[PDB]
């Protein structure tokens, strides 16, 4: 599709054969999901936002399907506000910023 | 231009003469730039992200040029590790999302 951006780009994603909202973040450069069950071990992560840095949970081949498109790569869990779909999941789904 | 997410998009924005480089990012709802001085009067705002609120001065009616394109609208200044184009002006400029 192409996306605008008069609103959030909200999308649909698929993730543990459950169905939640995340923002397509061209400025994010991984993947954040609010706090979910992941399967398998997890290796520590700090991240830097606006406000500062949280502590986060990192979990690799994650299968997640945005829009449709199935992408299997890193996600992050922890105290997020929005669940964000970053810079290393966008390559996946081929997605590119247009002007 | 069309540009990919292999690195973060990066691009040169013109303020207030000024030259400098920003972040084209979806995921912002407004643009804030780093610590300046904008003519006019502002207002104090607080803005909320990862890590948590930062306060900025709010001046509206800025004249940017973002890539050649100038637009026109809201900029938030303040302590931002990066001065990013958020969906305000992206949307000026005629911005899209594409995958
Ligand atoms: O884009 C980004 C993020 C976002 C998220 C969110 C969304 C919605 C709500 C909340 C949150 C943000 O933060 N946003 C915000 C809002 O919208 C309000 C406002 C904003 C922004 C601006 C203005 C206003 C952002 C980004 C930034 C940066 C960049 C670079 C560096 C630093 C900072 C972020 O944060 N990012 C980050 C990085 O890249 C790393 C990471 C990882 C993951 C995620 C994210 C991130």
């Amino acid at each position: 599709p192409q996306i605008t951006l008069w609103q959030r780009p909200l999308v649909t994603i698929k993730i543990g054969g459950q169905l939640k909202e995340a923002l397509l973040d061209t400025g994010a450069d991984d993947t954040v999901l609010e706090e979910m069950n992941l399967p398998g071990r997890w290796k520590p992560k700090m991240i830097g936002g606006i406000g500062g840095f949280i502590k986060v949970r990192q979990y690799d081949q994650i299968l997640i399907e945005i829009c449709g498109h199935k992408a299997i790569g890193t996600v992050l869990v922890g105290p997020t506000p929005v669940n964000i779909i970053g810079r290393n999941l966008l390559t996946q789904i081929g997605c590119t910023l247009n002007f």
